């Protein structure tokens, strides 16, 4: 048997095409400075890879934000670092400014720009129709960036998404899952927030590429429109993926299955089931129809999609007509 191989849409080989300097970041050489130019103020967040603190360079009095790094793998550091330093300048992407490791402690830190962020656990309770378009439109321009720049996040998720609603202002943070993309390459399925998990990363299909990226913004837009965070609420990866059958239905998912030669885990088949594919009316109420569109639902069921190949590219949604109203006000400036 052995599963179908897969190659990306858009973007396939952008990367064979550069010096080998650009993806090969294991070879990258790190210019380190002092983290004593920078003094901490307060911890911003913590998590699984590292813990965010908001500083100030005394070197100009200017407020910046040092992401102290957990201890992982040395190839691990690089490439984020690395792949920060390629996307840097791009739509919407966190800007790197330092590289700072501590003279004690001899703790790797990336330090990033300042943006005043509010919190998606009260900004999603402000939020237009006319928002979360704009947004997503920005969201957009930062994956299509990276994407064009052979990078998928593989991490998308409200957390990563930094926002400004005074100054309408969106970066995409956290790169540190992110990978270059080579045709041919089986990459690691274990990426992702488990509600944001695309069904090639739950099924173990390792040949993915950018449209992974796709999926989470799905998530991410169904949960705004329908007013459900998370949309796709599973316990645990193999209920995850229960949790999408029992929207998309069964029926496409053992089609996904079967076109790729996926072979499936002998748990999967006593949970699943049969399930229809649900109409997006049934998570339609009143308290969230002012958010739902015709375009809105025809451009997210394009995006929710088993065949990660069906999906949309991030340019292709860019030109659905659920941003028609946000491209011509961006146009007149
Ligand atoms: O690459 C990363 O993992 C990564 C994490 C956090 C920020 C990041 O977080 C902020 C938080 Br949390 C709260 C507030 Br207020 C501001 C920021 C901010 O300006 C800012 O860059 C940037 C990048």
């Amino acid at each position: 048997s052995g599963p179908v191989p897969s190659r990306a849409r858009v973007y396939t080989d952008v990367n064979t095409h550069r010096p080998r300097e650009y993806w090969d970041y294991e070879s990258h050489v790190v210019e380190w400075g002092n983290q004593d130019d920078y003094q901490l103020v307060r911890k911003l967040g913590r998590g699984k890879y590292s813990e965010v603190f908001e500083a100030i360079n005394i070197t100009n009095n200017e407020k910046v934000v040092v992401k102290i790094l957990k201890p992982v793998k040395k190839k691990k550091i690089k490439r984020e670092i690395k792949i920060l330093e390629n996307l840097r300048g791009g739509p919407n992407i966190i800007t790197l400014a330092d590289i700072v490791k501590d003279p004690v402690s001899r703790t790797p830190a990336l330090v990033f720009e300042h943006v005043n962020n509010t919190d998606f656990k009260q900004l999603y309770q402000t939020l237009t129709d006319y928002d979360i378009r704009f947004y997503m439109y920005e969201i957009l321009k930062a994956l299509d960036y990276c994407h064009s720049m052979g990078i998928m996040h593989r991490d998308v998720k409200p957390h990563n998404v930094m926002i400004d609603h005074e100054h309408r202002k969106l970066r995409l943070i956290d790169w540190g899952l992110a990978e270059f993309y080579h045709p041919g390459q089986e990459y690691n399925v274990r990426v992702a927030s488990r509600y944001f998990k695309g069904p090639e990363l739950l099924v173990d299909y390792q040949m993915y590429d950018y449209s992974l990226d796709m999926w989470s913004l799905g998530c991410m837009l169904a949960s705004m429109i329908f007013r459900k965070e998370p949309f796709f609420h599973g316990h645990d990866n193999y209920d995850q993926l229960v949790r999408i059958a029992k929207v998309l239905g069964t029926e496409d998912l053992y089609d996904y299955i079967d076109k790729y030669n996926i072979e499936l885990d002998p748990r999967f088949n006593d949970i699943l089931g049969r399930h229809s594919r649900k109409r997006w009316e049934r998570f339609v109420h009143s308290e969230n129809q002012h958010l739902v569109s015709p375009e809105a639902l025809d451009f997210l069921d394009k995006l929710l999609r088993y065949d990660h190949q069906s999906r949309l590219t991030a340019r292709e949604a860019m030109e659905h007509p659920y941003f028609y109203t946000v491209v011509k006000d961006q146009a007149r400036m």
